[PDB]
């Protein structure tokens, strides 16, 4: 029941390891944003070592048929996960009314 977390406030991205459903928070680490391929390098080199096989985030994202991956570059391992066939699911607005 483990599962990989990523955030980002504006400099200092998130790590976080464990089940889906969590009250406190949940981490493991910390990694420093860089490039698009690099961010991958750390996301495989710990996803894939540490054998999570599943991965979750949360953004706004602009949404729009063209271009996208707006602000972040989380959306180049998404394509890997995905193409890799591993779990994955964008986390949408974290506070919500039932």
């Amino acid at each position: 029941m483990r599962v990989g977390a990523l955030d980002v406030g504006e400099a200092r991205i998130g790590l976080a390891v464990g089940e889906e459903g969590v009250p406190l928070a949940s981490g493991r680490g910390y990694l420093v944003r860089k490039t698009l391929e690099e961010d991958v390098e750390a996301l495989l080199d710990f996803v894939r070592r540490e054998g999570l096989g599943k991965l979750v985030v949360g953004l706004p994202l602009r949404t729009d048929l063209k271009e996208s991956a707006q602000a972040g570059k989380v959306l180049p391992l998404v394509e890997a996960l995905r193409a890799r066939g591993v779990e994955v699911e964008l986390w949408d607005e974290r506070f919500t009314t039932k």
